[PDB]
């Protein structure tokens, strides 16, 4: 209603909206859903994906044909689509909204695109991209990567420190700042 996001972005990042705020007045708050599992590895962390990978992509689709044909399924929350790869990536806010598309999305085998797993934050060593997520090692986190995934404002730890076990769903890829 206020304005409009930008339809292309670029001056931040691939976000639909701006900088905003995980408040309780947004309709885009989600929870920040952390567990602890003494079964992962020594220095490591788990992260869900909120990230659909998308092929089968016609070229006349953009980033908000994806949220249009994705808005009776879940809220997205970022896209970068690549009409000449012929593919797309697909944030949503929540870990449950990207299985909620995932479960419904093109059952019939009528729409051209094909949902499934990508990543937002995610090692490609240690990835699962067939569960949809990735455990990543705290020695190759950068110090923009654990920045993230203790203080994004969407998925990470909800500002927990980053100790070895910890589950969530993937922080946001804002990054802030220069370098």
């Amino acid at each position: 209603s206020i304005g409009a996001p930008n339809t292309t972005f670029g001056t931040n990042n691939h976000h639909l909206y701006p900088d905003e705020l995980n408040v309780s007045n947004n309709p885009h708050y989600r929870p920040k859903p952390v567990s602890y599992d003494s079964t992962l590895p020594p220095d490591h962390i788990k992260v869900y994906s909120r990230t659909l990978f998308i092929g089968g992509v016609p070229l006349n689709m953009k980033e908000w044909d994806l949220a249009n044909v994705l808005k009776p399924f879940a809220e997205v929350q970022s896209v970068i689509l690549n009409n000449s790869r012929k593919h797309a990536f697909v944030k949503v806010y929540s870990r449950h909204e990207a299985e909620n598309v995932l479960q419904n999305f093109n059952k019939d085998g009528a729409l051209p695109l094909r949902t499934r797993w990508g990543v937002g934050f995610g090692p490609r060593d240690c990835c699962d991209y067939q569960h949809g997520y990735s455990i990543i090692p705290m020695h190759r986190l950068t110090d923009a990567d654990k920045k993230w995934s203790v203080s994004a404002q969407w998925g990470g730890t909800s500002g927990q420190p980053l100790v070895t076990g910890i589950v969530f769903e993937e922080p946001d890829i804002i990054v802030g700042e220069g370098v």
